[PDB]
């Protein structure tokens, strides 16, 4: 009897599954990768963006400081005649 | 005799398929921690983008705080114009 090669030969088709399981993931790997590249780009001008806006705002805040001096100083001049 | 030495060719495939299994549990492995560049990506993505219009909005408020400045600034240099 040779129950030994039916060993070798039911391990055999047990790897070629795993090896079709396998390739099947790497295939579903493959595709959501090609995502990747958009996913990238998005999340670059958004950020990018994100940077321009806070800087806006940053320079907006400076701005306003100097306009809130500019009455400051222009009510004490007032006042002074009135 | 031979009816039996048929593993001997077999064995020869057993493990050229561990060959295909290696160069693939290990390329898997890469696979998925490459893998990780998605779900980062997609939080940045959104996640900036609400950023951005938080900034924008602020941008906003701030802007008519500097407009609403300017026309206590003029209106009141109307009056100092007067001398």
């Amino acid at each position: 009897l040779r129950q030994q090669l039916q060993q070798a030969e039911e391990a055999l088709v047990a790897k070629q599954e795993l090896i079709d399981k396998l390739k099947e993931e790497a295939e579903q790997h493959n595709i959501v990768m090609e995502t990747v590249p958009v996913l990238k780009a998005q999340a670059d001008i958004y950020k990018a963006d994100f940077q321009a806006e806070r800087h806006a705002r940053e320079k907006l805040v400076e701005k306003k400081e100097y306009l809130q001096e500019q009455l400051e100083q222009l009510q004490r001049e007032f006042n002074k005649l009135k």
